[PDB]
């Protein structure tokens, strides 16, 4: 039974068990990665036959950010809780896919704007919530000890999904459309 | 004509009329919750002839929102104005929904990533935006008196959008995936 | 190569180079902006045959968004870098099509329930997150002189959203549903 009602006053807890309110800094950074997780379940729903190829990315994505969420919610006080996610080989993985992406579609200068397909536009909310996730992150690092390694990576997965976005487009001949005010910003 | 013009400062009101600005914790809280019912009206949009039986309960949730965001937006002081909502008959209902999802689904004991059918990831969605909106009320209760019945109720209803993911996907004979390093946590 | 990693410890620039940290008011203001920004890239990627008259409004809106971000990246006490967003003509335009959509829509004294087509539903969750960037905007305004330009743009958008949802169902002849606890508030 999935509901035990403990959670009835707004109370809930952390790896260790310690209790929080839901609106602590810890929560919050975990919540907003879960709703990441789960707008990125989204995402990939909508993977169709000119776009398959990201679908096994973005479920490895949903594995990662499991991984960040369990470090976020372990308090680095209590020894017997070990943090897991190590950032290199997930934050290279990102960086290449990153570089591939950039290389084959057509090359800006300005912001663009976020949209054209459907996954494409669902990749840059993927990428604007990731961002929030960061910002609630650095919150909470501001409070208490955390992964850094974490940040790293969910620094780095905003840049991931909006190479991605481009790369979306791209695989259904959709152009990019420029910001109409950007000055040469990239 | 829908624009008064009177918020264009920052400022707004509440039920009773008083004053608050726009980052209040009382507006923000009734705002998520606002957030998350059109959010489940998206969901109830994506309904195909495979998951048609999630119509009516979807829209209920929407209704029954409706009277936590008015009870969240009424200031428990002000005498002229009564809390609606009461939580046992709406929970009930939503754990005897949890209940037979639950039990028609096939067992795991460990998370699952958050995805498989566009409907199944959007009541995924659905679940981390209600938390999210919960956050947001107990920060409101840690400042305010509230109707403790829309807090038990918002709990509840996080269970019952998982639950009905995984109904969903098995509606469409899409099985869940497991999070690779969950410890048995069901 | 879009990674600078400057980014890796939580902190950033803004207009003007100076660094705040990622959490900073400022900086969550315009991010909720760009987060709108890409959900409204999404509900254009939504647009069908019958509802096509609604494309070219939401990229302008996608371009005018740019521009309050930009303001609210601004910080108004560096001489060198100048608010660019001005209300009165964008903010004349959206009124203009609140007028015509409302006009030509059913007329209702109820809250309507936020849902009815995909592209409705979409223009519902557009509302509701265009609010929620307004309530940061509201927190920045409360520490930081902003260009209150914006603010008041940004205030109208909401009630722009709500209008072309309800558009946007009259397009393809969904009705529109009360809620069924609604006083007569319109
Ligand atoms: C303002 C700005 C934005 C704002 C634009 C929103 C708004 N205000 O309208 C927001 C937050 C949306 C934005 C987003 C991004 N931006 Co930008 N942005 C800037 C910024 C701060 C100023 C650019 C400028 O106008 N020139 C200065 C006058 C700079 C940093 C800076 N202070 O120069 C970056 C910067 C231009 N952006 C950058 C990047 C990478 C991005 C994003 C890809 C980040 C992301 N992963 O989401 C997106 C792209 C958005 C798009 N749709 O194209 C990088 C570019 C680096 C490069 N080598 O290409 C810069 C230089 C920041 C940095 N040093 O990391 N950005
Ligand atoms: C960490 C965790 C998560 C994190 C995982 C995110 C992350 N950190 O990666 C998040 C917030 C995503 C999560 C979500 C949920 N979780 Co969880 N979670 C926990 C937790 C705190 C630790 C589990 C663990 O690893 N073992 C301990 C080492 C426990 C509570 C606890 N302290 O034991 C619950 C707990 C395992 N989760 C629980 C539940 C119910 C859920 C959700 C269904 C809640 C919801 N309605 O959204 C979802 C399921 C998510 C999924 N996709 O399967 C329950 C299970 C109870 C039961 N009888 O089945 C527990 C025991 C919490 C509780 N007591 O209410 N959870
Ligand atoms: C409570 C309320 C809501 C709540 C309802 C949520 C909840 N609490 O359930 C929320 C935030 C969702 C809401 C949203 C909106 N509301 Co309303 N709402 C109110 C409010 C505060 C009380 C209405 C009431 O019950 N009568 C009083 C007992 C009034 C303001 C007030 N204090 O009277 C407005 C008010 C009724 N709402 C208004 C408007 C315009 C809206 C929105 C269109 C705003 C928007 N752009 O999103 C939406 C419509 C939502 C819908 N789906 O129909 C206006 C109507 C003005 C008019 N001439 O038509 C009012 C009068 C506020 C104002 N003065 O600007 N609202
Ligand atoms: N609103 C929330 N936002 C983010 N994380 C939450 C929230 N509520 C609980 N959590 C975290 O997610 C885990 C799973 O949530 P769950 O809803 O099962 O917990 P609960 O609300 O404390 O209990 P219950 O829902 O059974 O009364 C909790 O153990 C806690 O770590
Ligand atoms: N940004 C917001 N987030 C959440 N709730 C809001 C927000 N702005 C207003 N509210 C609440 O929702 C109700 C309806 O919003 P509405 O936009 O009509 O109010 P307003 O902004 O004060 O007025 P106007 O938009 O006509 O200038 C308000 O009466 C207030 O209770
Ligand atoms: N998490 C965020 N939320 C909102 N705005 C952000 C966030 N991170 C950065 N910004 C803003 O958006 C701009 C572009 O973001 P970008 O991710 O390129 O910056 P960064 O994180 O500082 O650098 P990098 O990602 O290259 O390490 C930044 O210059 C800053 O103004
Ligand atoms: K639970
Ligand atoms: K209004
Ligand atoms: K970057
Ligand atoms: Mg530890
Ligand atoms: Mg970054
Ligand atoms: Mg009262
Ligand atoms: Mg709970
Ligand atoms: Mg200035
Ligand atoms: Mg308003």
């Amino acid at each position: 039974k999935i509901y035990t009602k403990n959670g009835d006053k707004g109370q809930t807890r952390i790896i260790g068990k310690q209790i929080l309110y839901k609106n602590d800094p810890r929560v919050a950074a975990y919540g907003e990665v879960d709703e990441l997780n789960s707008w990125v379940g989204y995402t990939k729903s909508l993977i169709n036959s000119h776009t398959q190829v990201l679908s096994n990315e973005l479920e490895e994505i949903q594995q990662l950010l499991f991984d960040c969420g369990h470090d976020l919610a372990t308090p680095a006080d209590d020894e017997r809780h070990s943090f897991k996610f190590k950032q290199e080989q997930p934050t290279v993985w990102l960086e290449e896919k990153i570089d591939n992406y950039t290389q084959v579609v057509p090359a800006v200068k300005k912001h663009i704007l976020p949209g054209g397909t459907q996954l494409a536009s669902a990749l840059h909310v993927a990428r604007t919530i990731t961002r929030r996730a960061e910002r609630q992150i650095v919150q909470l690092m501001r409070e208490e000890q955390i992964n850094q390694d974490v940040l790293i990576f969910i620094n780095r997965l905003s840049d991931y999904f909006f190479a991605a976005a481009r790369y979306a487009n791209y695989l259904e001949q959709q152009p990019d459309m420029l910001y109409r005010n950007s000055k040469d910003v990239f």
